[PDB]
């Protein structure tokens, strides 16, 4: 798909990409955005309005470009999965993220100095994503710590990730699901399906509806819907698993619907059993 | 019980209550609030001093009533399950928590940019719930991260909640814990229990004095005192638990005093065996 | 080691130390430090630059000596357990960190109230221990939630800790980890090993290089290099473990090099068996 949108880049005197904040996608209108654009000496850097144009089925090819990509994502405009992020991270920059916006590593002791002139310098988070709320909030979700979304995550209407919860980019939920475990890259779970406390979805792994992962569980394959991992069950790939009285790696298992997968005590066995309905 | 404070509440545009902060329980003293009340054109909002008189024992009826409910939790004027938060969630709004106060979700994007020309815009939260701290410090406890602990939590004298800890709304340590894990509403832990790294409290449930629960633990049943559970292993209620030689839901076991349970190699199964002492 | 800095403090009216912040170990330098030194009457604070020298072998003895330790091991200059810290939590003061600077627990009530005079007061963590990354971002890290790594954390070139990871004081990467669960006080961890999602290392404990812990794992002894956790799996050094046909206390296993840890289906016990390779 061709792909446009206007935003305001951050740029270091050496012209490395810092961020890209695009407010809107599709939109040629800079009245939001040209009172931001300027010069920040104490972090040296520049502001400024650009236009960047893709193809989302090519490979991203300069920073711009990937930004344009995770919001893309956030906005809700594509699906993870449907948009070539391939190479992303050797064009994003690792960043400092601070109270007083994005800050370069290089020379990061001197520029916190400089910006502590003006007021407590305080450190979010140092990597090459930010944290998506503070480029897009996208409609109808609830976030309990706004650190543990990336920008690139893609959280549909209706879902709340509570705090415990952690969705990467290229990642989320494609309908209204509570999400208080880890939704690794590349992972999602569609309508209904939720996520218990400290469960860990691995990620090649998706979750069909209606899903239910105890709290402290994990899951190392695709599932169908309606399926239900016990608290604290780990099912890797792997895994052995009783069913119809043969024990099969749950790899056999992948994309089932309809499945609960517990210890049982009678066997000695995690068994997988029909859920009844 | 009749419960009365002065606050300063955050309204919108038409009405919608953000916030209120009650700095003092049952003070009718103003002069820490008058300079706080203003109006805020670039989040389109008025800050107004309230007097909130409630019932604790009925339903809340309004925004202000359910925003005192949590502060009397957090301020330990109540313990949790004492004061009637039925409806609770319909009352509150959700609310965009920044580094500028409370803002609306409605047009949230065109406040950001209007923000934006006084400074980096931080999102915080997206949540009915802000942050506990933001509000109320209670005395006597360290929080690791405060993004982790519900306004409404209520943290007794000596507790810690370090960073892996969470703490929901009506929730929390009713005497000094240790607590790393996730302690979910409605839940409560009694003096002396600590709640390890990873660990999941479900919640109906509480723990008493001097539990222990290990690293990646669960517990989905109330127990009562210096029970332990092994790190790793997850107690729900359907679990089978060997104990004086029979198989029991683990639910048979719940309430009890003085029970270490863990996994034990000689039978295969989950086992429950006296703590001693 | 003789160790000496020029750093600045921050006092209360009574000379409790609330922070030192030393930009640089071992220079005599101030110009990035005689513009912050001052009072400020909100917080009822001053800041002023100090020398501080210590014996690294020699016991703490006051809370400058103190934070200078926690700066040694931020800066990589001393590895974990290679500096003296005992006593130091008696020496360091419980202190509310805010969008404002650290702010004594004693009167805080009185001072949120006074800063709101001048903008929104925000609360990230009340503890002894501040959030590293204000004080020190060591060269070749990524951090995806900086909450989560303590002031007193040693981070290799090379390291991410992801949001789901926490590093403790006394603690972290001795080389180039990826780091998505729990270093606790005390543990190190070697090149080249990585923490899954939610695993934890109790700390006495070490892992050696290449180790891979799966997620929602667990490790309560040392091990050595080559080391594999499966997922979902808590390792206890009273944890029984089948190897070479017999069972053995994991304690009994500890310093082992190339050993797989997983749940076996056929004997119905937790194994160890060889890494090859
Ligand atoms: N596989 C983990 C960690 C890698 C994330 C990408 C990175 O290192 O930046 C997750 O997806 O949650
Ligand atoms: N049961 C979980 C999640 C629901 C919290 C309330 C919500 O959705 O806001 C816990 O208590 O920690
Ligand atoms: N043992 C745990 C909690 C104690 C940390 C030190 C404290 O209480 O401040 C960890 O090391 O991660």
């Amino acid at each position: 798909t061709t792909a446009s949108a206007t935003g305001i880049a951050t740029l270091t005197s050496t012209g490395d990409v810092l961020d890209v904040w695009y407010p809107e996608i599709g939109s040629t209108d800079q009245s939001a955005l040209t009172p931001l654009e300027g010069v920040d000496e104490d972090r040296n850097v520049t502001r400024k309005i650009v236009t960047t144009t893709i193809d989302i089925d090519a490979a991203p090819t300069d920073t711009y470009d990937a930004w344009l990509r995770l919001h893309l994502l956030s906005h809700r405009v594509f699906r993870p999965h449907t948009i070539n992020l391939d190479g992303i991270f050797g064009l994003l920059n690792n960043v400092v993220w601070t109270n007083f916006g994005p800050c370069a590593v290089d020379g990061f002791a001197l520029t916190r100095a400089r910006l502590s002139r003006r007021g407590q310098v305080t450190v979010y988070s140092v990597d090459k994503f930010p944290r998506m709320v503070d480029y897009v909030v996208p409609s109808g979700v609830r976030i309990g710590d706004a650190d543990r979304v990336r920008l690139g995550a893609y959280l549909a209407d209706g879902t709340t990730v509570m705090h415990e919860g952690f969705v990467n980019f290229n990642a989320g939920t494609l309908g209204a699901s509570m999400v208080e475990g880890r939704i690794s890259a590349g992972v999602t779970v569609d309508d209904g399906t939720d996520v218990g406390g400290g469960a860990s979805i691995m990620g090649v792994i998706s979750l069909g509806k209606r899903c239910l992962l105890g709290a402290n569980s994990g899951c190392g394959i695709p599932l169908g819907d309606d399926c239900i991992i016990e608290a604290g069950l780990y099912i890797t790939a792997g895994t052995k698993v009783l069913f119809d009285g043969s024990l099969h790696k749950a790899s056999t298992l992948a994309g089932s619907n309809g499945l609960i997968f517990r210890r049982d005590s009678v066997s000695g066995q995690v068994v997988a059993v029909p859920n009844t309905k």
